[PDB]
Formats: structure tokens, sequence, C-alpha cells
């Protein structure tokens, strides 16, 4: 038993990453030594980006997605994509990462991770309406407006805009649980449909962070008082919880909180006047009763309005933080498939020792 | 900026567990303290030793599985299972790990988990052919006999014996890839039902291990042939490796190996004679060739010979394994909840420093608009 140990590697460093570098002293988030904030100015889609991560370099875009109409019906968006793209490896012959060399094995995650896309508008639009067909989808130019058009139908240009300024900014940060999983799951050479599958798993997490915050309820009390000042001292007045806030991540401003915000203004967000009302009161009120700690915005607080801008419901976003994620998951994926190390902690039993099973509580309870 | 790195996590401490004790030095695996090689020999069914895993103590078994036919028919029994389980939560109505208690969590690991069972069963048995009925798996006594019931329609009872000391000895090794995968899912505050999923996404990998070996082709040569000696000499001399034999696992004789050696030959296995010729034959050619290293026969050859006496198919024999292994990662599961720590490792880049969109390779090719 070490002394002191720290369950959870909580700073343990596991792996060494070329595709992406929060810099978080800096204030700063690059993918492949390019700033997440030059990508969105210069509206360079999630397709390109995509292949950023994944690949170091532009070129080999995202594929559209093919023709395959979702086959799990659970209630749960999250639940739909993560069984579905389990099922893709005996249908599409995936074999293990383990049996096929590193193109396939890119060609396979950009042929799966398009399709994950397809089922998340697929079941976001639901059962209880004819699907969009085909030849409306193809008119779309770009992956994330074919997956506008596939949810929505007609979608607004500017709702497009949002999303790849979401998606982008959500692509990849570093080590996750969920990317962690990604990884360990690839490292043990099996095929890149359970890999997803089971990083999908750990972003249903409440603690995993990152998916955005159940904002809107209050951004309605300020629309209804008209007054951002009073509705932020209620709400700690009263001993409830300011929601979206809390102590920085980066040394500063996160910058894709910055981006997001700035993609708001950018694109006229109707609820814009009143999220930088509730974003000004709630950091002076904040930083009153605690001026010694360091508290800026949430990224999650941005990701909400911007999301909400494009009409996603709030049972729906955490599958759109999904959705951009599975850029950062493939790249690594990738990454740990070149690596060839299977990941093998270890543990320290410090349970009960030796015993005959009679010795066991509620053994006259078990026959033979 | 980096040391002489060891990347992986080789050896690296995570966390600390009162579940089971893998003792390698001392050549035993002990469950909550209790050896496996008792709990075989006293013949305790999969579900008390389910029990004993999660709870500590053989109390409140595993329950029976209720009636709920298989909607996933992928063609492979692990995706079956592995998407099954993640749509058992809406419909079931599992709320994540961090907004129930431990007495709940302990429930809902138990339904899932016979059910598990229950879509490997029908999985295997194939659309091909008409469910069981319900009142014929009734009339079963433990869990282990109501899976061979719901698959094989009228099973053996050997057969029967041979499941039950192949999944007690393989419900728990320590902190394995996919164990290792269930805990961090579930540090996450995700609902058991997801952590479960996860794990087996991370069980098909072939480098896991545990996989029961392809040894079946090799153990049918040599009942052809009758010369166990000759046919292992031969597969080695042509540039193939025996299967099922390798490094060392433990100091010495792996016990898991030995209960099923000892289980296949108390059950009268078809094979066994042929199987202990095989694996002596083995050892000795082996050891032979490379002197200076520690060849031990593996676990994995012991169990494709069990799991086929009991009439398990090659294609199955992965889909077992996991069966076996959900006491194990239930354990885990329950334990990670009560730590209540989120598991997050970092990472250091090495990757290229700070540079314009324009100097990236290909930017050429990347279509933008701009209003």
């Amino acid at each position: 038993v070490p002394e002191n140990f720290v369950p959870g590697l909580d700073g343990v460093v596991a792996f060494t990453t070329e595709i992406a570098e929060p810099d978080k002293d800096g204030g700063a988030l690059r993918y492949r030594g390019v700033d997440i904030e030059d990508l969105v100015s210069q509206r360079v889609t999630f397709g390109d980006v995509w292949a950023l991560l994944v690949d170091g370099n532009f070129g080999s875009g995202l594929p559209p997605a093919e023709p395959f109409p979702l086959p799990i019906h659970s209630g749960d968006v999250r639940v739909d994509v993560q069984a579905g793209l389990a099922m893709l490896a005996p249908i599409w012959g995936y074999a293990p990462l383990l049996d096929i060399d590193d193109a396939t094995a890119r060609q396979q995650l950009a042929r799966a991770s398009v399709m994950a896309l397809s089922y998340v508008a697929q079941s976001a639009r639901g059962i209880y309406q004819p699907a969009v067909p085909q030849r409306i989808i193809d008119e779309a130019s770009t992956v994330t407006a074919r997956f506008m058009t596939r949810w929505q139908g007609e979608p607004d240009p500017r709702h497009i805009e949002a999303i790849d300024a979401y998606w982008v900014s959500a692509a990849e940060h570093g080590m996750n649980a969920s990317t962690f999983t990604a990884r360990v799951i690839a490292s043990t050479g099996a095929d890149v449909a359970a890999a997803l599958s089971g990083a999908i798993g750990a972003m249903s997490g409440p603690l995993h962070g990152g998916a955005p915050a159940r904002v809107l309820p209050m951004l309605d009390e300020v629309e209804r008082a008209g007054d951002a000042r009073s509705v932020v001292k209620g709400i700690l007045d009263r001993g409830e919880k300011l929601m979206g806030f809390g102590h920085r991540v980066y040394r500063a401003e996160d910058p894709r909180a910055r981006v997001l915000r700035a993609a708001a203004e950018r694109l006229g967000a109707p609820r814009y006047e009143v999220a930088v009302a509730v974003e000004q009161a709630a950091l002076s009120e904040l930083r009153e009763r605690r001026p010694d700690r360091a508290i800026e915005t949430n990224v999650e607080f941005w990701a909400a309005v911007v999301l909400d801008f494009a009409r996603v419901p709030a049972n729906m976003m955490p599958a759109m933080f999904t959705c951009g994620r599975t850029a950062g998951w493939c790249a690594h994926i990738l990454e740990q498939k070149r690596l060839g190390k299977l990941v093998r902690p270890s543990a320290i039993y410090v349970g009960p020792g030796p015993r005959s099973p009679e010795s066991v509580d509620g053994w006259e309870r078990v026959l033979t």
C-alpha cells in the first residue's frame, strides 16, 4: 500500500499525443498547432476539421453519409447511436484493428463517424414523421448541412453556421474520460466500431463534463423579469445553485467560450442580449461573495445558447456534443492503433485474507 | 517535457480493491479470500459466486431472468449482447449511477447481468428455430441450468457442470482491460447499462486475453493421426505457432488452467486424453527449443476443451467468457460507485507548434464560405 495513494490516475501521464494541445496556461486551444479561433474565423467546416485532427493535414474530407436508416428506437438518442454503431461491424465487415493497416482503419473510422451523425439526425427527427427524401438531402454541400437537412428538412443557413461553430470548438480537448475509454478499447485490438460505442457510453456520464448546461430555464426567468441582476441575486440568496459558471479551466476566459459567444452575436441570436446580461450579472455577484477565487464563464453556458439558437432541444444537446467529439475520438483511436501497446494498470488488494467458504456469512443458504 | 516514459500505464496502481486477489507469485486465485479451487470443488453455482464478488457474502444470489426476447440480430453474438444491454436503460428506466443509492445499483446490476446471459443463449440458439418455452426454462433450478435450457433445449447435466466450472474460474481476475473500461465509464456517473456495454466492447479485442484458444483444429489432427508429438513437431517446423501455449501468467501453472483440466477429466470429456497428450508434447518441445524461457499452458487451452465438451461452438466461445466476467464487472462497477472519484489521466503534447491555416499541407483543398 503506497502512502498517500491518490486514486483515479489523477495527474498520471499515460500518453504522448501529437493531435492537439489545450494551452490552459496560455489560454488557447490548437488543433495540430492551428488555433481553433482561426478555424472558426475563416469558416472551416467540421468535415475538414475532422481530417485535420485525424490525418494531421488538410486534405481528404469526411465522406458523405450513405443511405442506412436507423434500426434502434429506444427514445434516448445517446442509446440509439451507441447501440447502432456497435452493430455496424458485422454488416460492414469491420475486422479488428489488429488485422488491418492504418489506411483501412482511417477509412473505417471516417465511414462510421459520418454514419453516427446520420443516426443522430434520424433519432432527433423521430419515428412519428416520415424521413427526409435522399434527393433533398443531396442538395446540401457540407457534412454539417447534410445533418441539418436530414433532421429539420429545410434548415436555416444561420443555424448551420452555428452548428459548425460549436462542432469545431468541441472536436478535441485532450484526454477525457471518453477519449481515454476509446483508446483503452482500441488498445485491446478491437474494431473501431466497438471503440466508438464504448466512448459514447462514457460520454453519457454526468461527471464527464463539457455537456451543454441546463441554463435555458434560467434564461427564461430573466426574459420574464427583464432584470438579470435580480434573478441572479435570487438564485444565490434562496440557497440555489447558479448554473453555467464556476472556477476557471484555462488561466482566464475559455477560448471556446469566447468563440461561441462571438458566434452568437455574429449570427444575431435572439437570446444573445439576455445571455450577455446574465453573464455580466452572474460574474459580478459570484466574484463579490468570494473575491479571492478566479471565476470565469463555463463554456457550457454559451454552448447551450448556440445550440438552442439552432433549434436543438434540451434532451438533444448531449448528442450534439457527442457528434463533434467524434473527431477527437477517431484521431486518438488511430494514434493508439500505431502505438501498439495495451493499457493494463494494476490494483492492490486490501480485502480479507484467505478463508474457507463456510467461514463466509450466508453459507447455510447455498446448496450443493 | 518527457522522461524515460513507459506508455500504457504498465504497472501503475490505479485503484485499491477488496474484491479478489490474483496471487501470481503464490500460484492461486481467491474471490474475497476464498480460493476458486475450493468453490468449484464444492460445486457452487455461478449465481452464488456472483453474489460473493458483488456483495462480499453468499446471500441474495442472482435472480431469475425475466421474459424479454432478444431484439438485436446482427450475426455476431458479442454485438447482439453489447447493443442489447445498452438498450435496457430507456425501457427499464435506469437512472445514472450518480442519482441512485448503493442498494438500487446492486439490484440494477443483478437484473441486467442475468439478462445478458439470456441474450447470449437466445443469440446462440439462432433465429431459424422456435424459442424454448418459458415453462421448460422454469423447470431448471440454477442460473446456469436456465442458460443451457434456454439455448440447447434439453441440455446434458454434465455439460451444465462444465459451464459452472468455467464460469466460476473466469468470473474475476483483477484489473484487466475490460474491467478497467467498466470502472472508467462508471466513474463518469453513467448508468450501469452503459458501463456493462462498454466493457463487452473492450472484451472483444484479441489482445485482451482470455478468449478461448483456437486449438480445435489441432486437436482434430491428433485424433486422426494418433501421434501427438509429431503433430506438435510439424506445426513448429513449418513456421506456425502452437495455440494455447506461451509466456507464463503466474509463477507456475495457472490454477484456472488446473481446475479446467481437472473438470475436463472429472466429467469424462471425449477430448481429455488427446488434450493431455498434446499438452505434454507441447511443453516438452517448446521448452527444448527455448530452455531460457518459462513456458506454461495457457488457461485458454483448457477453456476451449471444456467449452467444446459442453457443445459450445467456436464463434460462441468469446461470448461465454463475457458471460462469466459479468460477475467481476458488476462487483467492480459497484466498488467504483462508492469510491466516487472520476478516472482521468493526463497526456503530454509533443506535436507541432503554432502555425496558420495557410501554412498547413493541403490548405488549397479546403472550400470556405464568405459573405
